[PDB]
């Protein structure tokens, strides 16, 4: 109720960002370590996924409500600061 973070604003997926408090879809998404950041989708069933929402940008966007990441680390990027994983309809177990 009194102020719940409140910092996402009013961004397309496709448009360039600083953090993900840009987009409407809370995504913006880094290469892999050094920049380059781009707003994007939110990972469905089947897809590379990092894990879940910070405050801050992603190098893979993580899953949407209802499905979990299921981490194999899945190395499409060399050099990171995460573990990657594909989205499943579970949740965590």
């Amino acid at each position: 109720v009194p102020d719940p973070r409140g910092i996402i604003i009013n961004l397309d997926e496709g448009e360039l960002c600083l953090n993900s408090a840009q987009c409407k879809s809370n995504c913006c998404q880094h290469d892999t370590i050094l920049s380059l950041s781009r707003c994007a989708l939110k990972a469905r069933e089947n897809s590379e996924c990092s894990a879940f929402t910070l405050y801050g940008v992603y190098y893979k966007c993580p899953c949407e409500r209802g499905l979990t990441c299921e981490g194999d680390k899945s190395l499409v990027g060399s050099i990171t600061n995460t573990n990657f994983g594909i989205c499943h309809n579970v949740g965590r177990s």
